[PDB]
């Protein structure tokens, strides 16, 4: 029950490190959170997403995306549980992971199945203004890719520093290539984009159909 | 505004293929369907992605798994953006492509942005039984990867086809590769059984309830 | 919905000049209003309408009525429209072109062919009070004649301001020529005018109620 | 939510010994069931209670009484859980242990706190015939005792099999000792049988009321 | 009806001390209240727990906790029986017993069994800021334990200056003994700062969160 | 909640003689019966009320009429209470006592005194049809007279056995006395029905006023 | 349906002197009224009443209380019956007789039996506070008695004034004569001095809830 | 409330002679009856009138109606008031008497004057088809005569057993004496038959409108 | 739809006296007026009636009550049909005749009978206060007698008078003869010759409450 673009309901939720309220622990220093929950369905699966998004958690915190594990769990069976992937996968886990109990969240953010309190393993993306970007929905028994998931969050970000566009694919689309897409004038072409075109920098079209930056 | 397991609403939508009852025009004849959505026609990140969906639509097909475009348009704009991709693009959109005008599915599915008339990118990968089984909302500025949603309807598919579930980024899992992992034992008579099926060497594991299996 | 005489409705709507509030926008300096709604972009017959009345542009401007375009599609293509026009054809776009969407405004217009959802060929003059004056409604596959609508306008300004009434052909009228006609005489007082100015060489006549004066 | 003599609500719960039904499954076996709410897995108060349980477990089986345990976790870190208390603590726990997520059954035996949403520390006993005998709910921070939950347990069946009421601190009382209560004479025949009663000395007694039998 | 860290509910009732506000008496007098509920009066299982609380009462007092009796019966025949045990069981009753008609606070505490109009053999431990901090409901067949009580409310005392929490059993826990818990660390942070202080000897452990300090 | 000559609601209710069904139990006999119910909070009045009730039960047996005391008390508080009537004012109470329960029966009869959750002084004369005869509500503080419910009750009989109407203060009315008065002619043939042999035999007239049954 | 302690229901109505509202007449002058019925005017029984009534009306009168008559008639029939009782029994009916039509005051009052129209013969004694203290519902058939009524009376007067309780059959009770109960003690405290009371002698008791005082 | 004509209305009426349907317990046998009404009973004008009604009341049976009495007053009273007037004026009243209760029939037929509760002198003569044939409302203090209802009722019975009307005090008529006046000729053919008859001596007549025919 | 009692309704209506407000046209003059109905004019019993209401205007007139005449008929047939009597019947008619349009003050009469539209023989005497005294509706086919009318006047104004009751048909009288009837008022001052002159033979009687006296 929420959508892209609206506000993350700013609650109050206790983490593995501390207690803290969404678009303000991360949203105050500038920083998107992806926020990926787990059902308790699948907990081989979510092993293995665990120990993959710590195995890349620099790549998201190198873009300034916090990641944030969340789950209908009680923090001490998570700490176990991260302590367990330290001795045998051999992997620390340095992200807090939210524990909502009865749900609360997920019910507020739409990720309870119907039918079921816990069946979607979902992501957020949420910016620093506190906006939900994107939002994915696996199901349970089949584990994330957090190579796409780094994927969807460069290319947030990139749209967000330079207001493009990204392609299918970004930054390997078989037809274009890197080249984010300068989105297409809702007004007279002059206000912005024969200023700015090659004449005036590296905005470039691409046969009269787009404008690219390759930035 | 849906949920995964919740049944896709039966809805009668209008397509460049005709007219059909959603959920019942690939449950009856035993597909599944990427309903996928994009904001706008002949949107340029909409092109390259209807490109490399319908490049990508033989790997759907081998699996049942028929793509469906979907977006709050006319049937008419549709069609001649879809024909604007025959010529222009050397290659023919070959699924169906709703027209969702007046918003009433979009709505429906949660597809549209908060304070939004138009739709964002959505896929729901919906099955045989007509259970949605899968969504994604990318916002419209950032496109989508067909190879990602290849490997989560393969991923789908052999879950279900095995009764498997499977890990992060399967199958280039990097703790276990391809293989899938077992249903863990929620029972403490189940328990047993991993600890001697380890010992017998049927599956590998590491902790009883993390057993995966070359399968 | 709509007739002669009757309001244009206040409607809040999106242009290639910006977003624009058109039964009083052009009424407020003043100008009337020939809007013009066309079924689809970069279709060849809509491609000469549009070329034909940028050509012939000035013509409306110079007689205070601003030409305003509509079609149900996005501002997008609309500007890639106006491009291709301007470099294929050498030729610019100047007049706003609405982007009504979901057939907001076509449907209040009823410019929508029954059993269709895409604009047929309609054009409505509105003048400076915000009052629709004459309607058209080409079917898609007959291109309007703008020269037409152009002499519509100058007849119906020629009335509006001296208060007269124009004839057919006006001003290439077989009978009368570029005469127009005075108000026929609707009472026994006013007969008696007609009967006496026809006498006086003030207005040429055929009978009292068929009096013209060459202005 | 629940009452003393309610009929146990009729209900499925996912133990760590398979899914069963609660009032049922104890009951053909002719089975009570002590069921005991503990808040969270891998916290040290429940973690002294679940030893202690084990400690005990026999003693309340040849009662004919089986603990099981309840608790807002997953039947996953149940056994891991369980498991740490086998190699830490030199216990393995053989009683079943309901992975009751989103509280509804600790809902509808009010086992959650105000304003929480883990469990406090309940115990319910409940007899053959699905009816709730007694229960106690103390707080989180406080840990219970099994030794009064026994003493509660023998004393509920003696009342049963012998129909008496047994005194406080039973079987160790300060007025008593160990004898149990008739039921006090509830009409005019019967105080004149209790008095005769004591006349022949099958009982004593403090009043015709206040009247006890060594049983 | 209520449950435990509920606000005891605001009501005044009569007792053999007076009509006191009962939920603000010894709450603003600044002390806890063990609020026990009997059956009937002049019923011997009754007799012999009104004979305990008598005994312990110093006990309790002496905690800072004061005890109340309940039970659906008037004020008078309450004295009568408090008078009867004071010459038959040679001991007197020095504390409040609430004669609340018809059971309105007896409904309010959810305190009548199923199918009855007579009272359990409740208790509720009440803090001085009015919230019901324990909650034990016993069958009018069985007689309660007041050294669990004491036990109880030793433990929550304990709990609420020392900032700890009890195991099971305290302060004789067949682990432990008599000393009480840490809370466990609900930090990754925390989980260091129990692994350095267990590496001070102020507290020893069996694991990180299982903490367990001398007093 | 109950008039004159409505059913007694047929209730089951515990006495001090057994469980009974009030409207059943005593026309099973064919006897009809005084349901007394006093409040229990003006413990005084009440007992020199079952004092006198028990004084002259002799006189309410030998007309037919069953004294049937009413209460919301314990039958243990009762029948102490009579016990404490036996051993201070020397008389053995000897008829039923209901010790209802909730005031259910008040509320069955509303005897409820208005803003109290307690009973009014409430007599019901129930006769041997289950009919309410008469019902008296006196106050809490001001004890009844049972002689005068003796000469309801024997007026009551007699209406019945002879079909009179008893004067006021029958029988040492001032004007009429002893004698009764017969129900006066309502009709042209009771006219006749009064006329009878020497008038019914012996029933005499007064002086033309009425016909009565002198005995 | 009123019962004891409910106030008065404010009604207006017609009397032998006047229409009159009740809850005003009498409280607006310091009196309390007796207000009585009978079922039907000129009936014998009911003639006897009100000649016994209007004998002792003076007793009523100087003690405070004033009769008021009702029947379900018309005024003009009082009027005429009050003629035919002057002019044979030689006394002159002072009091007001109510006449209410379709019987509202008397459905109100519950003064009309089930399966008839006619009144029965009830007596409410209101206090000027216009509270109903006292209830009596005679039926048709047995004549009431106004001694009882007047012992009623100066029993409740007394109570109000003197603030005590009276016995059975005050002042003529067999037990302690015309000595009135004072509040039975309802605290420990209260209790022990009411031994002291005893001791000093002011008042006497057989026991510290059962006390009388000679006034 | 009625009218001449009008369908005398269903009651069921209390008599003297029992509970009769009153408008068909008359025209069941084909009897009308005389329906007169007097204020109250012992009252001397209605007594005067109640002892001449027997005094005609054979005149009035032998000729087909049955004289009914009515009152607001008990049956009793009727039955009383025919007693006094049985032994004091020496006739035995032998026509029932209504009693109708609370005045409903009075009501009905409407004979209670504005301002009173009770009925005036009212008199409905009502024929064997339940018709009402005549009205009279004489006041209270006019007594009535009997004769002229006497020979209304005879002209009554002319007239529907000739189809006559008859003149003015028939049969003691200034101008035509005994003679009945013949239906007045309403049509020209009626008007010459009557003229032809007049000179026949079939009647004889001042015109042909006033014809009366000798019977 | 007026009953006696009532004001006579305010009301214009044309007489052939002229148009007069005849509530109160006779009313000032201090006069009654006797206003009687017929059904047509030329009509025989009509004229019967209204040649004897001639013949005894003077002793209607002698005693100051005005006959005024009504019909549904027109002003000019009223003359005309008294002309016609003048001639004929050899006898002017000297008192007016209301002719009301289309019965208006004949409906609010209920001077029409049922299902019918012109009036029937109604009389309606009124008083000078405007006061309907009596009523009386004829048939259309019985003739009234204007003597009885007469002995209702007469003895209406000796009521009115004299203040006494008149007795049946006085002063024609069976039991009283012509004597009035005294009223049984108290009136303690007057009833002081209602005995002495009961003894003195001025005022006789039957019983104390049927007393009359000579006038
Ligand atoms: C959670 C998990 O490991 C698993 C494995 C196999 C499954 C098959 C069917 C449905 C759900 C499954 C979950
Ligand atoms: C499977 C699961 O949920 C879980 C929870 C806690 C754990 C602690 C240590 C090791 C493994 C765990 C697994
Ligand atoms: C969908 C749209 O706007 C569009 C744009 C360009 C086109 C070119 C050729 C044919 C169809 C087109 C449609
Ligand atoms: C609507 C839009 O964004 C767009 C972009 C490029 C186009 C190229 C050719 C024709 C139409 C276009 C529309
Ligand atoms: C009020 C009540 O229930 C009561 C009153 C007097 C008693 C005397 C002795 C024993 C019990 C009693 C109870
Ligand atoms: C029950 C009793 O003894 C008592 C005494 C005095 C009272 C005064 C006012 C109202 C009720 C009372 C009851
Ligand atoms: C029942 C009734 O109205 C009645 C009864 C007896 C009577 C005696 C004398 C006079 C009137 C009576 C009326
Ligand atoms: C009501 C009734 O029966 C009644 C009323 C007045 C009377 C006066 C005199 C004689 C009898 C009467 C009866």
């Amino acid at each position: 029950m929420v959508v892209i673009g609206e506000k993350f309901p700013e609650v109050e939720v206790k983490t593995t490190h501390g207690v803290i309220k969404l678009p303000d622990y991360f949203a105050e220093q500038g920083k998107w959170f992806v926020l990926f929950s787990h059902p308790a369905d699948c907990t081989p699966v979510s092993t293995t997403e665990f120990y993959a998004m710590q195995k890349r958690v620099d790549q998201f915190r190198e873009l300034g995306v916090e990641p944030i594990g969340l789950s209908v769990d009680q923090v001490f069976s998570h700490i176990k549980w991260m302590e367990w992937i330290k001795e045998n996968l051999g992997e620390e886990i340095t992200f807090p992971v939210i524990a909502d109990d009865r749900g609360e969240l997920a019910d507020k953010l739409g990720m309870i199945p119907s039918g079921a309190t816990i069946t979607a393993r979902a992501v957020f993306i949420v910016d620093d203004k506190g906006i939900i970007r994107a939002i994915v929905y696996y199901p349970a028994e089949v584990g994330r890719d957090w190579d796409e998931i780094l994927r969807l969050v460069k290319a947030l970000k990139v749209s967000d520093e330079k207001g493009v566009a990204l392609p299918h694919k970004w930054p390997n689309n078989e037809l274009i290539g890197d080249k984010a897409i300068v989105p297409p004038a809702s007004t007279v072409d002059e206000v912005k984009q024969r200023e700015e075109a090659k004449a005036k920098g590296e905005i470039e079209s691409y046969d009269w159909w787009f404008s690219y930056k390759k930035l």
